[PDB]
């Protein structure tokens, strides 16, 4: 009722306010509107214009797949965060709806989201250890230990995620973030989320190909077990310091992904014996026999415990990849 009576209050200005709110205006999304959820990010007269009231650090800094995540600060308050840009025309409601509202250390806090024109600018923490992307760029691959220790975390998270419904759709390493020591992580990310009840309708956008689920792949139903079949072709690439598949197959990787046996070939064969059955879990074709986010967890929780625990230095030595 007085429902659509909120959504013209938001439209047109920016203004500081909830995560109920930016959800609200974020639905009408698909000139400068917008809502702010922390105190550190400030509208000045019904306003939040890039360069003016918050600038991009320095000569810019790009760190998505697109370049398009920076660094910036708040003019008047000082604060520093990340803004990740978005294509207004491209722009999914999920990515604004499936993540506002969220609480939980293992998810990365949103700060607001404004549109600015052709923008959809979304702010969030600023993590400084960089992604878990980089950091496997960096070291080559991962310690087992690590390697376990924060797949734990990626599968927390996916805990929160899954039993509120939400599918965040593209799970793999460059989505998730690291804090400044190395010790906590954290899902970003979600324009590929989805709220639950096939995925190939309306304004999806498909995940990376090469964590991407077979029941994904052959057009198949889908559900939050989608997500445990990333987590484990990160877990491989953290391991092997490559992405599964690039190896053994060249053509369109999505074929060999339906016909062929899951990646379990490319489990390293040093990896203790609760690693390598906990990865072929979250592995199998059929969401049904897959385990869930909570088995896995439970799972490589203890796989953690059965090597000792988490004794590798966060950026230790470098490890030769496969
Ligand atoms: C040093 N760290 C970074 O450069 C950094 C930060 C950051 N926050 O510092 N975010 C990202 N990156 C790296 C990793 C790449 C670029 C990357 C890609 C993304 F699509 C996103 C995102 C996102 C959100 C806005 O959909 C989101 C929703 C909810 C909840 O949380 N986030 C962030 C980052």
């Amino acid at each position: 009722p007085v429902e659509e009576y909120l959504v013209h209050a938001l439209q047109g200005s920016v203004s500081s306010g909830q995560a109920h709110s930016l959800a609200s205006l974020a639905k009408t999304w698909s000139d400068n509107e917008g809502v702010l959820l922390t105190e550190k990010l400030k509208p000045v007269d019904y306003e939040y214009r890039e360069e003016v009231h918050w600038m991009t650090h320095q000569p810019r800094v790009g760190r998505g797949s697109f370049g398009e995540v920076h660094r910036m600060k708040d003019k008047q308050t000082g604060f520093q965060c990340a803004v990740k840009k978005v294509r207004l025309e491209v722009f999914r409601v999920e990515e604004l709806v499936a993540c506002a509202g969220l609480s939980s250390p293992r998810i990365v806090p949103l700060y607001g989201a404004v549109r600015e024109g052709p923008w959809v600018n979304i702010f969030m923490e600023l993590l400084e250890g960089g992604s878990l992307g980089q950091l496997i760029k960096q070291m080559g691959c991962l310690p087992e230990d690590r390697a376990l220790y924060y797949l734990g975390q990626a599968l927390e998270g996916l805990e929160y995620l899954h039993t509120r419904r939400i599918l965040h759709g593209d799970v793999k390493a460059d989505n998730v973030l690291l804090s400044s020591d190395g010790s906590r992580a954290a899902l970003c990310d979600f324009g590929h989320a989805l709220c639950l009840q096939s995925l190939l309708t309306g304004d999806y956008i498909p995940g990376t190909e090469t964590h991407m689920a077979p029941e994904v792949v052959m057009g198949k139903p889908c559900d939050a077990k989608v997500d445990i079949w990333s987590s484990c072709c990160m877990m491989l690439h953290m391991l092997n310091g490559c992405h599964p598949w690039t190896q053994y197959f060249r053509g369109p990787l999505c074929l060999k992904i339906a016909s062929e046996p899951p990646p379990i070939r490319e489990i390293p064969p040093s990896c203790a014996p609760l690693t390598a059955q906990a990865i072929q879990e979250g592995l199998r074709k059929e969401p049904v026999h897959r385990a869930s986010a909570m088995e896995l967890r439970r799972k490589v929780g203890k796989a953690l415990q059965e090597v000792g625990g988490l004794k590798s230095p966060w950026k230790g030595e470098y490890k030769e990849p496969r």
